[PDB]
């Protein structure tokens, strides 16, 4: 039948599953045809979350088109109310319109799906405190923790969303499913998706020119800050510096005379330095602004040239801000 | 002659036309007539995007100035929706919520019936990457390669907006048309320019001399952004200043000594200078505040003098911004 | 009389009505009444024009104070709607919001209405492209050759303002009215101001004592920067600069050896000091805060001493602003 | 008694009523009882005045605490307007939105009330020439002569004020009312000082410590800043300064070098110096780059020593800010 | 004891209340439970005082536990307010804006809530005269002190802060209950986080992640501000200084080359240093920052290395700041 069925991501037993990164043409129908069926089978109530209030008028549609699947049950949709057997089965909620839903009747639900969670192509429009609210949302509208499902379908090709900014996820393009103790990021039908888009440019060559626009192909490309060098030695080393309560050693090597800055503490503890007296101690000395720079003339020249290398991007940023303060 | 004349625009028949000029001077007249002409031919309904929502509460009189074009049949508005003899005419919405629209069926489109797509000196209105927003709009008004023909229409001619140089849309003041695969750059006849500007000279003499200023001249002729003297020559590559991710270099031609800022490459592997740490890696060298004025002594002096010359407008803008950064 | 009516001013029929200062002369309510009379007797629509959107309370602040003076006619206030004798002809017009203007069809308004024209010590966030904005509005409404008038009044006598400077008008207290090829200027009388000053002094001693204060003088006579010395002379020419639009040319007189500043410029290949590259070209020269001071120490020491006299008021203004920039 | 009593305050009944002292002792409530007594029995309309937008929005609550005073009448705030007995009784107008509001309706005005006309522990957050905006208000309200009042209320005696310094008044700390033909300066009674202070002490003992805190005394008896040394002597002077439109003389003592800054400005061709660029005369000299340090060495050292002595509070402060601007 | 009991704090029932050094798990839990229950049983209004504007969105997320203690009370978040059972409970405002909202009088406030009056291990930028502004608020809202309290919670144990120095407090952190006439200082037992956090985590892991908010971890950790030894020496002093109204006298012990910073300083003819004009008087001597080193080279050197000593861990604050004034 259909290539993709959410049965795998449901049976994974993971509390949090994220079907994010595809069109949703088959996906949304796939996991919208099941919940009404679970209601009819085991009285299992269901909630869909639209991104915001005006989307309530866009959710009444599907009950009509699912007619072929649901012949023998009376189908009614009344704003938020979902009526099957002339009875309440599901509820659709906006994120900002939440107050009236706090006292609303949600006896037992194990599904909350976010669709179009990001306002697509607004000026990064933010819904106030999405996840700071969502924590109490999950613990409140749902009954318990045993068998609770918090899912997010996506249509936008999002390298990250503010929800991810909170949870701080680290997925990969390779792993179709990204499973953890709690969470699971799923990238749907990646090849077919791409193929499913290919064919539409055959239906319209001007859409071929539109695809040729680097904007369409650059949302498949992520951008961020990147590391510089990941280096270490196996030989002698001399200096030591500390800043903002964090210590950075200095490594040297005679072979090519190279110079690295890697984590190294010397209980011998000579010439330990800071830029600012917020890290004062009887051992360290408040460095003169630039004379100590000339003392570390080799370090200065290594910064000017390529002779300075490091083993982290975090060490990169700390060292770089120190360099900016150095002059 | 007399008015705005879309005959050549319709004639050369790009699937996507691109015209500019005539601020309020019928740049919207003929193009609001044309959808009703398609309706008298009994074609398809049109789509009207708006920049924002308040702009909608007053604009229900969209057919007032086309009655004197076509007094014959019924051209009215029931409210938000436009009706010609009672049949649906225009799908009329601002930008904010097109995503909620994009799952609806849109089988009938005729033409693009919006103007002031981009306003001069107006980016607070703008939405980030709205060029791809128009891409989503077009693909959600596409069913095949037919039924659609598009126009852009800015009040004046500029060469700095992302769309142009993204498509290398280059205006020509000697010739009316500039032709590409699908993109045209045009303006009404220079003879029609003479006729209509002379018509404005007639009557309100103050409204004529206000056109005598370049203030009202540039709105319709579009002579803008060509500010610095600019040339090019065959000198040798000497220096290159990697700034914010650019391979900018300097040609120095001693015969008739001037510095030309054209872009090129040689395997110099030296003399490449960076003014930021983000553009620095382990094969180029960093330069602090003053040392640019000394190592690029030729650059500094030729900038202070009139001896510095330029090649391209984008290079001119980024170089002046750099000249602001260098202190 | 009590409240002068501007028909004698309107007699000349130039579109621009530059009335300045006149705190409390009743130009406000005269320009309220006049379009009402025009609509009543002929049928011409009217629009109350301000600069910004946020003011909505001016539904009642404009129309109540002038509602009663009409003896035997009907008026209706419907928010942004104004009705005279059951005829809808009046609405509020914001300038900061230009976009709604470019959608709205123009009501046939004989004269645009505007007082509080000048900004006195505002936050300086006025409308950019201000004179261009007024030109765009004038072109937008009545694109035909039918003539349209405008009335604009300033709270206090600011001798130079962006539009006044822009169209190179010049003020003259001695002659109340002023006429050019396409311009009309006007100044308030002194008899009415004297009468009102006696009214305040005899009425209450608070404003009787406040009359001797500077601010009340400014409310009638409009104290400006004219007080500083302002003369020119026919001495020999010495030096020349260009500053963001004005080509200052400075003369020197050995007799008493002072220095004079005039807008007259000597066409000469001598070095011209440009403070900003926005005036850079082949022959001008860019200079920074040190060497301009070192080579124009003549000018600077002459300025701190009593050794400068300016030809024109705008010359004084631009010279002082430039000196502030240099400081 | 404990309540704030305005009987002797109205005993003179002048329009400029600077009411000082008794921080937060219900003087503002005693005000609030007044415009009710005026409007209800007479129909006159009142004006509420405060600097900034938060105090514009929540003025209803400041009227809500009035909903207990007059039971029979109806007191409702619609929008940001006060309705007493179902009729419009007053308006609350902020200052910063001032110019546009100059054209507000004043069919009749009773009292323009402004708490905290002195700034409270802030950083120069005075609307520049706030006095100009206030006096423009009184000018605009002055169309209906009879019974106009402009009440301004504060909480501490302070010659550190644009107001008192601007009107060149000499306040007193013991004369219960410093009166002129137009204005009043009120220091509250003595018995109620003790009454409220014992009230604070009895209610709580850290309130007694506040009674030991000099801040409470300043908010009760006022800071005249008389503490800084002050004297004068017949001895002559060397230099002469003008700052912020005020002359200034530097008396020099024959013996002991006790420098005086008394206002002894003899009209002389002697050298006179300023620092603010607004001060320029044909007779006097400007000073820059710390030349004044090399001219008045003895004054600089004398202030850096205990030698200097200031004749007047206005003189003393003005010298302070001049020193602040010097560096 | 597993649960902190705010009964312990209100058993001593002092008006001035400082709950400091809490871990903010059980202390925050109980403190959150306290006030709404107190109002519900009796009735009270509360103010949620905070630092700045960016934290205005944090207040809307506060009832994650209290509603759990109220299975039958519905607390609805209305923007920046809370409604208990549909009734406006109190209000939440950033502290600094209160100065603008200074003069507003509120009916009868019982508990004045504040959190983290001391902000530890950060920038900790504090507006000048914060304590004076807080006392201004206290004076503003109070006439009758019948059972009114000002409660503040901070998660730090430290005697160096604006408030303790302001009130001349000397609480010893080793103990757990120091008292003043109307103030109380306590340190809650650290073992209070357990039964609040790892019980609800030991239940289920997804519950432990439900705890979260990612901010409890900052408060739980504790740090000691002591850097070097604090001692007093029996060798006599040489120089003395006065800073921001806080005196100081530097002592020297030639043996072992030490210097001490005991505040106890002997007045004599030797006039002290000063750094700002306000602090200056008719007897003391003031110096510029550069000549400060040329007076106390030994102070300079003791700031370079670790020669200088201290007498109290709070003194190190004044020393650090005055060092920064040296620049
Ligand atoms: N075929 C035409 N017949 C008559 N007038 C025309 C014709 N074409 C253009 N015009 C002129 O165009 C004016 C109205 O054109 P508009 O629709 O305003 O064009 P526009 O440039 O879009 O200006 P805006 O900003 O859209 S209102 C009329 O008042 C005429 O002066
Ligand atoms: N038709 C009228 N009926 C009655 N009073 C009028 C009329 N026209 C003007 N006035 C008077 O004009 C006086 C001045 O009010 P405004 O009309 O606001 O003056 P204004 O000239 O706009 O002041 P400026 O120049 O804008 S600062 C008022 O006191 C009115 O009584
Ligand atoms: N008749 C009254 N008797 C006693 N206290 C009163 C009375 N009327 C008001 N108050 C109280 O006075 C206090 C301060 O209110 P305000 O009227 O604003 O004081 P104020 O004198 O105006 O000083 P500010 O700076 O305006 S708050 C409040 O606590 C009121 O409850
Ligand atoms: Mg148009
Ligand atoms: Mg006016
Ligand atoms: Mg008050």
């Amino acid at each position: 039948s259909l290539f993709y069925n959410p049965q795998k991501m449901l049976s994974y037993d993971r509390i949090l599953n994220f079907v994010i990164g595809a069109r949703g043409i088959g996906k949304s129908y796939a996991m919208k045809v099941y919940p009404i069926n679970r209601f009819i089978k085991y009285g299992e109530q269901f909630i869909y979350v639209r991104r915001y209030k005006p989307e309530l008028a866009k959710v009444s549609n599907y009950f009509n088109d699912v007619a072929q699947e649901f012949p023998d049950h009376e189908l009614v949709v009344k704003g938020r109310r979902f009526y099957i057997d002339g009875k309440l089965a599901g509820w659709a909620i906006p994120l900002s319109v939440w107050q009236s839903e706090k006292s609303n009747a949600y006896p037992n639900v194990s599904t909350i799906v976010f669709d179009e969670f990001i306002r697509e192509k607004d000026n990064s429009n933010y819904i106030p405190n999405e996840v700071s609210a969502l924590l109490n949302l999950m613990d409140t509208v749902f009954r318990n923790r045993e068998r609770v499902r918090c899912i997010c379908l996506s249509n936008a090709v999002s390298v990250v969303n503010p929800y991810f900014l909170f949870f701080n996820l680290v997925p990969d393009v390779n792993k179709r499913f990204n499973v953890y103790d709690d969470a699971l990021i799923e990238i749907p039908d990646s090849l077919d998706f791409s193929s499913e888009r290919r064919k539409t440019r055959f239906g319209r060559l001007i859409d071929g020119t539109e695809y040729g626009e680097m904007s369409l192909d650059n949302q498949f490309i992520g951008d961020s800050q990147v590391f510089i060098e990941k280096r270490s030695k196996d030989s002698k080393f001399v200096f030591s510096i500390v800043y903002n309560g964090f210590t950075l050693g200095v490594w040297v090597d005679v072979n090519q005379g190279l110079m690295y800055i890697d984590t190294a503490h010397d209980p011998s503890t000579k010439n330990v330095y800071t830029l600012t007296t917020d890290d004062l101690n009887e051992n360290m000395m408040l460095i003169t602004n630039y004379k100590n720079n000339y003392h570390l003339r080799k370090l200065a020249s290594a910064f000017m040239n390529g002779y300075l290398r490091f083993d982290n991007q975090v060490i990169r940023n700390i060292a770089y801000e120190l360099f900016r303060k150095m002059r």
